[PDB]
């Protein structure tokens, strides 16, 4: 009977939850807490007033920090900028939990950027379209890595990947800022473009301070863009046996160095992929910095130097 | 041309094929291998009587769901089983796994827009499944914290059954709050947070007393099950330090040996007598449904 009473108080009310369980499930996010400047440059353009945009600021760190913690898990990664990944120090369990908790405490800050129905609508929309698109690209090469070989994807395919698994975040976060906007033409290709340099360089840069970094990319067996490119050029050119040498060494999914370092060198001198990726790196960059009618954009480079 | 390639590309919204979609479906495709489920809602919507048309996104939402959390369940608590079929993450990899059962929350999300166009209703609708989607993660982290830093916290019975409100409460809630809030005629939460208590702890029950007329993974998961979280209270309290430590010590084993599942069963079947508590438990909670409709309608 007392046992009926307690359990009737329990029923009737909210979940109990407290600060402390906040805190104890908060532990591999606060982990990976120990681009503001995007925001900001951005701003310049969209004029929206500082406490929205300090708004717009959480939502994408939560995003963009829990989107690191899965990555991390997916990718098997043991660092993330030279420290030691939350699932290797809590679990894998807590800290997918904790991150996909935070995608959405991210979300239910959307409703503290306007009290206005209309737009509300919209921001949640641009907030659930891009969240679905980042799982798209980042489904593509996930499965492109974990059954390789079944899928050799090309340079359109990589470049699609990217335009979804990267461009994501890029879009969302400029979206999110267009439509709050009380102030040109969208931006949105620009961020597109953005997106892709940023990729591209990331896997570029993880193979040359190698060579020059740990190549990590290349334990976990990523198609990046120099191995996209390496794959494609080995098949069309009938280099067989490099061909399957590369996906020999991307399904070891090794740490040695001289085997990491081997690949590289094939890479650098077999199908010059390195080079390629480089040239490929500084197109894009001057398709930006050679566009003076400012078809893309609206202290925009000092950013993308930095875009690492 | 390069130049003319890429600016074809970043002008034009992300290309996804039918094709992508199939292959990123894979994971989630192999746990749908319901009627319950089903029977559940239709039951329901007797009170709430939503229009079929509408009846049967709610059903989509909540199938979305509730087969996505036991996709990433199923990794939290390395189940090598899932209704007697290998799990998926064994399949298609913890990382495809991962990634497809969240996207389908995101899927899911997308569904709920398309239940109204009415601004204001389309907020509350929004509401209620991030209200819910935070507690059920609530409740599923403070369960994994439990097992995860054993023993460095033992819940009680109070403590088991605030977790359970969260964990198991939130789909329960998230499909009543939705029905309610779309019907077109007091409100069933009571009930259902009940229906979920009822639910947890006759999971937890039955995967001991199943394998002990015969796979018991909680014990191999450490899980503070309801029949655990009695047993430890109650020999902590009777003061039996040596079988306290003994249970703690095979939950700490994560051990997939049957005889020594068997022995932590008999602990609880001769020293601790919790099974039988845990029967009383369920039928009392049940009790109180079938016993002037004041939870029911
Ligand atoms: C999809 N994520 C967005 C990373 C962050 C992109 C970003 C977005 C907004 C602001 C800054 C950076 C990419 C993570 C990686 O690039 P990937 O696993 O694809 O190699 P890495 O593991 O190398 O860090
Ligand atoms: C969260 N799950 C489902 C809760 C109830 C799911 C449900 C089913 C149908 C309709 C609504 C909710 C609780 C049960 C478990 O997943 P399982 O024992 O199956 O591994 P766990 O105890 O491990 O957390
Ligand atoms: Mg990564």
């Amino acid at each position: 009977n007392k046992m009926e009473a307690k359990i009737d108080e329990l029923i009737n009310n909210d979940p109990v939850w407290s600060s402390q369980n906040e805190s104890l499930i908060s532990k591999p996010y606060n982990h990976i807490l120990l681009r503001l400047n995007l925001i900001v440059q951005i701003n310049r353009v969209m004029n929206l007033p500082k406490d929205q945009l300090a708004i717009v600021s959480q939502i994408v760190e939560l995003l963009h920090n829990s989107s690191l913690l899965i990555d991390d898990i997916e990718d098997n990664a043991p660092l993330r900028r030279g420290q030691t990944t939350s699932h290797l120090i809590f679990g894998v369990p807590s800290t997918i939990n904790t991150a996909n908790y935070m995608y959405f405490r991210a979300m239910q800050l959307v409703s503290q950027l306007t009290t206005k129905e209309p737009l509300y609508h919209n921001l949640i929309t641009i907030f659930n379209e891009e969240l679905i698109n980042l799982h798209r690209g980042q489904g593509l090469d996930i499965y492109w890595r974990d059954f390789l070989p079944e899928i050799i994807p090309t340079q359109e395919m990589y470049l699609n990947m990217v335009m979804n698994k990267t461009g994501g975040l890029f879009r969302l976060t400029l979206r999110l800022m267009e439509a709050l906007s009380p102030s040109g033409h969208s931006l949105v290709p620009f961020i597109n473009l953005l997106g892709i340099i940023y990729q591209i360089r990331d896997d570029y840069l993880n193979l040359k301070d190698f060579q020059m970094g740990f190549a990590e990319d290349i334990t976990e067996g990523k198609l990046s863009f120099p191995i996209v490119h390496a794959l494609n050029f080995t098949k069309t050119k009938g280099q067989t046996e490099q061909h399957n040498e590369i996906l020999r060494i991307l399904l070891l999914r090794t740490s040695d160095k001289d085997i990491k370092l081997k690949l590289i060198q094939i890479l650098e001198f077999d199908t010059n992929s390195l080079a390629y990726t480089k040239n490929f790196i500084n197109q894009l960059v001057n398709m930006i910095k050679n566009d003076n009618e400012n078809k893309y954009l609206p202290e925009l480079l000092y950013i993308i130097d930095h875009l690492s």
